[PDB]
């Protein structure tokens, strides 16, 4: 099994993949 810090851990990595911002930000739009 994976650790409990997997969620927060994937957040740091996913951050690079994102580059922009959460999908929610797209809903609010500039």
């Amino acid at each position: 099994l994976f650790p409990q810090i997997n969620f927060l851990g994937s957040l740091l990595i996913a951050g690079c993949i994102t580059s922009t911002d959460p999908v929610l930000s797209a809903l609010i739009v500039g």
